[PDB]
This record gives C-alpha cells, structure tokens and sequence, in this order.
C-alpha cells in the first residue's frame, strides 16, 4: 500500500498550486472571447502529417429539467432514439452516442422485437455507442460517490444485460464543474477515457495554452499513479455546434445545418446548403476552424462533438445534418492541398486513434491532480448556487442513499421467493435514487412541477426500502422453524428521528397494564464494526422500563415531547414521551429491546429536567422550570463541556476538565441579491457584499439535561437550532424555514481563534478531503466550494471539523471560520435555461455534528500535500450521521419466535472499513447465488491510539471469489479469501454459493 500522507505526488498540473499563480483576468480574447487568436503554420500539415477529423453526432437529454422525465420522453426523446434506429438502420456510414440509459431503457422495452434486433445490430456494429452509461449524466458537487457508482452500475449492468456492451469511455457534457471522484470510480470500473466541459473560462484558457487539456488524471494523494484516467477537457463556452467546431462560433454556427428556418445564429450569418458552387469556400471556411482547434491538442486527431439539447428529434434534421456534412466530407477528403481525413466517428473512436498516436512517440501527454470547482462560465458568473438550492431533496437524497444500502444489505443475507417482490422493490428504490442523481435533480435547478416529480419518486422508493427492511427483520429474527411469512405484511414501521424530523409523522407506542404492557424494538447497524449509539422512541408513558431479550435491564432517560409554534415557543405533549437508551448492535447485524410500562418510576430509568428560559407535561414527573435569559453550561458524561450565549448559541468548547475553554462561536447571518447587474438564481451566488447579522430579538431558549442526552434549543427567525450532547462530539440540527424572505441566503457560521489562515478543507462527494485557499483576488462566491459531506479549519495545535447529513455550499471568509448556507430565496432567474427563480421553499431538518480536536500529536500530511484526513473521531460522526442505526417497531401485539440478535458471528473490521454495498447479484431460480460487496478504506490521520474482515465467507456454502469492477460486471482477480484493501481505496469482490 502506497502511503497517501509523507509523500507528495508529482504532477505537471497541481489545481490548487495553479489557481494560485493564475490572474483569472477576464480580457476579450477576439472572437473566442475567453482564449486568444489561435494561429497555426499550415506547413504543419503535408500528405504524410493528415489532420484526422471525427464529427461525433450527439444529443443531449436531461433526465428532467424543463418538463419531468416522462413529458421530455413523450415531447422528445422518444422521437430522437426512434429516428436514430431508423437514420442508423438505412445510413451504414452515419454515427451516434448516447449518455442517459434511463431514457434508452425506458425506450427499449417499449419495442417489438424486430426493431429491438435492429437497435442490438447498429451497436454491435458501433454505429450507435454508449458513453459511460450511467442511468443519468451525474451532478458531480452534491452527489456522494456511493450514489455516483449506485446508478453507473444501474446503467451499466442494463447495458450489459441487454445489449452485451460495457463502455470504457465517459461523456460528462453538463455537470456545472467536475470532480476527481469520477475517474477514481471509473478507472476502477474498466474505463480507459472520458470527456468533460464546464470547467472555469480561466482554467480554459490557461490549459489551452500549455495544451493541457488532455491529461492523465490522478488522485491528489496518488503517488504511483494507478488511479490515473485520460481525460479530454473540451476547450470552449458550450458543448453546442456554435462552440465545438472550432474558436469562432460565428463560423461554426454556420455548420448547424438545423439553424435554417425555426432556430437562427445570434451571430446573424446563417448555414448555407453545401452545393458545389459553394463546397470550397465552405470546406476551407471550417478546415480554418479545425484547424485551429488542433492547435489546442498535441495530435493529429481531432474531436468535433456535432449537436445540443434534444437534438436529432425529426427524422429531417437527420438527413440535413448527415447529407451538408457528407458533401463537406467527400471535398475535403478528395483535395489534397487540406491534407484532412474527415469522417463521422464515436468517442471510442476519437480516444482509441489519439492512443495509436501516444504509442508511435507522436505526444506524451500532462499528468494532472484537483478539482475543477467552482466553475465560472463567464466574468464573476460562480456556479455555487447550486452548492445549497432545494436544500429539501438535498437532504433526502442522503436519507434515500442510507434506505438504499440497508435495503439490499438486509435482504442480502437470503434469497427471496418472486412472491415476495424484493428484486422489484429494490430496483424501483435503485432507478428513483440513480434518476436523482442527474444534474438537474440533486442539484435544485429543476422547475418546481420536476422536483415535485423527483420528491414523490424518491417517497415511493423510501416506502419500498421499508417493506424490504421490515420483512428482511422479521425473517432474521424469528425461529426458523417458526417463520411463515406474509410478504404482503407489516411486521415492523420503520421510526426515524430525523427524517423527515418538520412533519408530525412519528408513530407513538402505546403501552398499558392491560391495553399493551411491552413492545419489541429493533436496531439495525448496516457497518461492519460493533456500534452503541443512543436510540429514542416515542412512548405513551414515562413509567417505560429497558431491558434486552435476556431480560437485562439497560438504563434509559424519558425526555418530553417538545415541538415549536409561530414570536417562535415550544410547547409540550401531555400524551408522549421520549424513551433514550444506548442499543449495542452487531457489525452488519441487529439487536432486540424490550420497552415495559410500570405503576411508576423503574430502578433504570431517569428523567431529564427542562428549563425554559425568557407549561404541562401530563404524567412527565419533573415540572418545567423557568428563568431570565442567561448563558448555560452543559456536559454529558465524561464528553466535553459546551458553554451557550443567553440566545442558546454554542460560545465555547472545553474538551477535557483540565483543559481551556475554547471559543467557538455559531452565529446566522444572511446574504442579499444584488440591485443592479447578474441576479442570484438557483445556478449562480452573486451577493451583494459580506454578509450581514441576523436580528435574534428576544428569543425563548429551551434547556433539556439528563443523564444520557441534553440539548439547548432556540426558535430564532427562520431557524429553529438546537444543539445536542450524547458524550462526544455534538449533534446539530437546525429546522430551516425561510418562509417569505424573498432574495435571502441564510448562512450558518463558526468563529473560532483558530489560526487557519487562507487554508480550509472539504470534501469531494462524501470520499476526499481537498486542501482549498481563500483567493482575495476573486469574488467571495468563488470562494464557496460544495460540502456534501464535511468541512474543517486547522492550525499547528487544534482542528475544527464540521460534518454533514446534506450537502450544502460552503467556505472559510475569514482565518479560524466556517460557513455553510442552510437555504437561499430568489425571486429572480439567473438567466441560464430555467426560467424561474427559487421560490418553493419548505421546512427542511438539517443535521451536523461538531468536532473540536487537537492535532499536534496526530501525523499531518506535508504543508504541500492537496489533500487533508479525518481523525477516527470525526470519520465516526460522519458514519452516525449518514448511516446511522436503524430502528423498528413490532407492528402486533406478540411476536413468537423472537430472537435477541443477529450477526454476533460477523467480523468486527476495523474503523476506517466499511461495506458501501452488499447486494445479492442473483434471483432465486438461479442455481449458483452470488452476492457483490463493495469495500471502501478511508485513510484516517494517526494521532497514537478488530478481526480480518473476509467478505467471500461472510455468506455459507461459498464456491467461486473474485475481484470485480466495482459495477461487478467483470472479473480482475480469481482468488477464496478477499485480501485487505489500501488507505483511500475502494474494491468490489462477487461471492458465489453453491
Ligand atoms: O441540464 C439542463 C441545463 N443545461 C444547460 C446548463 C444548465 C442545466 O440545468
Ligand atoms: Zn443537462
């Protein structure tokens, strides 16, 4: 295994050192308004030295944006794949790419057989290629990698299943900036190239005149260099005709041959029929454009993307593009004094011709390491809107991914009769997760009729994980000589305290000497490491005894039902309780508890006081107290101790009792739009300055103590914040509402008198901690940067981590700070295709924990490494908040067969291990099961302080082991033990079962 930590990679382009030594000057560059006048010598080119061409048609189509999935299938896409059978079927000669296997799923299984023989014989014969095949073309910001690879495999494994093709090449067109986490997965998933656009006009032109924009990408901490994945970057403003063909988009535009009478060239020269009056001008005209374009890369083999949105809908522009372009070609080939070869091709094509040319010694290309965020397609134009809008679906996306995984893991460990309906509840869950992952889903910039689309999809999916979770339980837990299920049945609801938190969902147990005396619960632990965690359910008494199966008695604390009302006060249930204890679950297994009502008071059992400082609690026997405003201390077990300001806002951090009492200050403020000029939109962040303090008036503050779990919570305006303490790093929640504040982005901040300087650090799709500057010489909306899952500050001595349950934008403004937004409000459009601004709000929960660390016993990286790690600590909260314990409540009244546990046999792996995935391959009619596990390590830094986990034997009987692409549609290693996988890597091995 590498070390990612004392050793530096190498690379010709380091993102972070370039930004650095970069102006970003916004000059008119000519007719490429953002490059220079590209020049060539056209003695460059002779009869031996041929620039070879391949026009690659395309069609780009959003999975939802404008119109939902189904009304752009029926508007358009239908059209496009029928016309592309039909073109392709009659024109041998003519070629295609297609993206979104959503959409080409969707249209397959609606063919008679005929015509799906003919879609298979233009594949077979690469008329009609795949480009990564992913279900969607991913944000690459706000998604997790687990959902990045999740709906890759989708797409993948239908591809495979249906038209025996895996691509090996990548087309990533749209998405507003471009992570490294997408070659890391797809260079561990069989892929050789791929293609990206929308980087920053600067980051353009600064690679266009190096030509660096075709580079061996590799990950930050990657010395060696396995992780590197050939990237072309596209050099212009758009991936449109006008912006492909070469520097001028005034003559390109005039090689879009659907532009002639209802579509026009805002340059006012319009496309001309190719005629042989006029087949030489026009061929010299755009050999010119190539040309240039050439100039750009270091070979003779030139990529000339042909097409745009929804392009090749009638059967017309097919003929009027294929027939203009073949005149050109036919010239331009038969002229030698061109000394062009031009022919329509695919991307494979394009990639497999510029290797040829890697291989005879004619280029040796840049190696390059970072990210390309935030994206800027023109002056101040910073794409770090969508870093935060519909903060809502953000948030579910991190629920759904959690359902997702303990759907299949549950189900996993059996194979289930047709009867029961998991294969197909479990890819309906799959498609609506993959279909969100677009970027127009998870990113908010979808009209408000499409998120309510992507909203009741990803409902429907919640719903079907949660009959799968339910009779998954039942089964592992009942006697086996008992088990006769029902698979139309609930056995267990499914109780989760934190989604949606904002809806008064939450089913109250109720119990009663004779009505219902106990109930059992359930935990599940989809890690593979033992784990206790506080677990809470609502009761209908506070007189509830814990025990386990065995009858031990397990201590809890009964907490009040507390909820908020609009000035903003809490109110108290008569009616509910909170039941608090700690469930100690198996790795990958689960646990079962017993709640008990009683006379009174039970030995185990303590009751949380409340202090409402600025009420009944029915049976609840310690009265609510009252006070004036105040500042609070708090501390649970031996965990830290937080101090509170008298608004209820977190002032300060002692970790130890004999250690000082750190600032750490939260504080709201809000960002405006601006009056005059580009207005903020659900794409781009363009504030009118700083943000400036948000007035707390006289807020009610709420103050909860017990043994295992206190919190301060206020009702500020658009915010309801709490912060709770469980023993170690607290949780945060804010319930976010942001109402009618109309052009308003609410950021949540953190200042602390760490000396951070310029440096900060967050993460790339929940798998990567990145090194980011704070550059003063850009506006402040560049300096934002996606937290889909974290953010931290750090000095010689102490580290303040941030983890997230949704990803949000964020930054560090300011030495020893942190921000993240919460939500924005935009009455106006950002002028980018939407058509509207951001003004379907609604309350969302968001969730945090905080980890004040000190480090100057922990092996940082070098002060020139790109990346930063977690402590275990902070890797932990992370865990607790994106995969925490579930939880399941016996829908009847007995349940015969109980077992206490599951999994207390499974391998407790050590902490920087997890099994992303575990998902049965195989239905029950088939006569070898296989099941594929995805393993990923983290790296987690060492600050001076488990069983080998085998995942070919985690199931019985096992026949076959190998490593797979982590798509598990081919084999890389026939082993049958799974050896341990290296700090940042992730492996995918398939078991078979006799
Ligand atoms: O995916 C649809 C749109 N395409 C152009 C850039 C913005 C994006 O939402
Ligand atoms: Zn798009």
């Amino acid at each position: 295994c590498q070390d990612v930590v004392q050793d530096v990679p190498n690379v010709d382009v380091q993102m972070l050192e370039l930004y650095d030594r970069m102006s970003f000057k916004d000059i008119d560059g000519g007719v490429w308004k953002q490059g220079w006048n590209i020049k060539y010598d056209p003695l460059k080119y002779n009869a031996h030295h041929k620039l070879k061409v391949f026009v690659v048609p395309h069609s780009h189509n959003d999975p939802g944006w404008i119109q939902t999935f189904e009304e752009y299938y029926q508007h358009d896409t239908k059209h496009i794949l029928s016309n592309a059978l039909r073109h392709l079927h009659d024109n041998p000669e003519m070629k295609f790419i297609w993206a979104e296997i959503s959409y080409f799923a969707r249209f397959y299984h609606d063919l008679g057989e005929n015509k799906k023989l003919q879609m298979k014989s233009i594949v077979k014969n690469g008329q009609l290629e795949f480009v990564t095949g992913g279900w969607v073309m991913p944000d690459e910001a706000n998604s997790h990698w687990r959902n990045v690879l999740l709906q890759l495999t989708e797409g993948q494994t239908w591809l495979k299943q249906f038209m025996n093709v895996t691509p090996t090449a990548s087309w990533a067109i749209d998405p507003f900036g471009h992570s490294p986490t997408m070659p890391y997965i797809l260079q561990k998933s069989g892929f050789k190239n791929m293609l990206i656009q929308r980087t920053h006009y600067s980051v353009k032109k600064e690679l266009a005149q190096q030509r660096q924009l075709e580079f061996l990408w590799r990950q930050i901490w990657d010395n060696k260099g396995d992780t590197a994945l050939f990237t072309h970057m596209m050099p212009f403003y758009s991936y449109d005709i006008p912006h492909t063909c070469g520097p001028d988009p005034k003559v390109c535009c005039q090689f879009d041959f659907k532009r002639m009478g209802g579509l026009s060239c805002p340059w006012k020269v319009p496309p001309r029929t190719i005629s042989d009056q006029n087949v030489a001008a026009r061929s010299d005209l755009l050999v010119d454009q190539w040309k240039k374009k050439a100039e750009l890369y270091r070979t003779n083999v030139l990529l000339i993307p042909l097409g745009d949105d929804f392009r090749f809908k009638q059967n017309t522009e097919w003929d009027v593009q294929r027939v203009n372009y073949e005149r050109l070609f036919e010239h331009i080939n038969s002229q030698a004094h061109f000394n062009v070869q031009a022919q329509f091709g695919t991307l494979q094509e394009y990639f497999d011709a510029v290797h040829q040319a890697e291989r005879a010694g004619q280029a040796e290309f840049p190696t390059l390491s970072g990210d390309f965020f935030t994206y800027a397609d023109r002056s101040d134009n910073y794409w770090s809107g969508y870093y935060t809008s519909r903060p809502y679906h953000k948030r579910m996306d991190r629920v759904l991914m959690h359902y997702v995984r303990a759907a299949e893991m549950l189900s996993a460990w059996h194979s289930w009769d047709g009867m029961a309906r998991i294969e197909e509840r479990l890819e309906q869950a799959r498609r609506e997760l993959s279909l969100f992952q677009h970027h127009d889903g998870i990113t908010g910039t979808a009209k408000t009729h499409v998120v309510v689309d992507y909203e009741q999809r990803m409902q429907e999916a919640l719903k079907a994980c949660q009959m799968v979770m339910q009779q998954s339980v039942y089964r592992l837990l009942t006697k086996p000589s008992i088990y006769s299920p029902d698979f139309s049945f609930s056995y267990f609801t499914l109780d989760d305290s934190r989604w949606p938190g904002v809806e008064d969902s939450r089913t109250t147990i109720i119990l009663g000497e004779d009505i219902l005396p106990s109930k059992h619960v359930v935990m599940h632990n989809t890690l593979p490491h033992w784990r206790e965690q506080l677990v809470d359910f609502y009761v209908s008494s506070p007189f509830v005894s814990v025990t386990d199966l065995a009858n031990n008695p397990v201590e809890a604390q009964v907490s009040p039902v507390w909820s908020w009302h609009h000035t903003i006060h809490p109110q108290g249930s008569t009616t509910k309780y909170r039941i608090i204890f700690k469930a100690r679950v198996p790795p990958m297994g689960l646990a079962t508890y017993v709640l008990t009502i009683s006379d009174s008071k039970p030995e185990h059992t303590s009751y949380a006081s409340n202090l409402l400082l600025r009420l009944p609690l029915g049976q609840y026997p310690e009265d609510v107290k009252f006070g004036d405003p105040r500042e609070i201390s708090l501390r649970v077990g031996n965990g830290p101790t937080l101090a509170f300001s008298e608004q209820g806002l977190l002032k300060s951090i002692q970790l130890t009792q004999d250690s000082p009492h750190v600032p750490v200050h939260f504080k709201f403020l809000k960002y405006g739009v601006r009056s005059h000029g580009d207005r903020s939109g659900a794409y781009l962040f363009l504030p009118n300055g700083p943000a400036s303090p948000v007035e707390l008036g006289q807020p009610v503050v709420l103050v909860t103590k017990g043994k295992l779990e206190s919190s301060v919570s206020v009702g500020l305006p658009s915010v309801v914040h709490q912060t709770i303490m469980r023993g170690g790093a607290p949780e945060i929640r804010n319930l976010v509402d942001i109402g009618s504040l109309d052009n308003t982005e609410i950021v949540m901040r953190l200042e602390t008198h760490i000396d951070s300087g310029d440096i900060f650090y967050t993460d790339l799709n929940g798998l990567q901690f990145i090194k980011r500057r704070r550059l003063d010489k850009l506006p402040l909306q560049a300096n934002y940067y996606p937290i889909p899952s974290g953010m931290f500050i750090e000095d010689a001595n102490t580290r303040l981590t941030l983890l997230t349950g949704q990803p949000l934008g964020g930054s560090s403004l300011a030495s020893g700070e942190l921000e993240i937004m919460q939500d924005r409000r935009l009455a106006s459009d950002d002028e980018r295709g939407l058509g509207q601004g951001v003004l379907d709000n609604k309350p969302v929960l968001h969730i945090y924990r905080l980890v004040l660390e000190k480090v100057n016993n922990c092996v940082r990286p070098s002060e020139l490494h790109p990346a930063g790690y977690l402590t275990s600590a902070a890797h932990k909260a992370s865990q607790s908040l994106l995969d925490p314990l579930d939880k399941f409540i016996f829908a009847e009244n007995e349940w015969i067969g109980a077992q206490g546990q599951f999994g207390g046999d499974h391998p407790s792996a050590r902490e920087d291990l997890d099994v992303s995935v575990m998902r049965r391959l195989t239905k029950s009619s088939a006569k070898t099961q296989r099941v594929g596990y995805v393993l990923h390590r983290t790296n987690l830094m060492q600050c001076g302080t488990t069983q080998k986990l085998d995942v070919c034997h985690l199931l019985p009987n096992v026949a076959r082991c190998e490593r797979t692409t982590l798509t598990f549609l081919q084999n890389l290693e026939h082993l049958m033990v799974a050896p341990e996988v290296c700090p940042m890597e992730t492996a995918a091995y398939v078991s078979s079962h006799s």
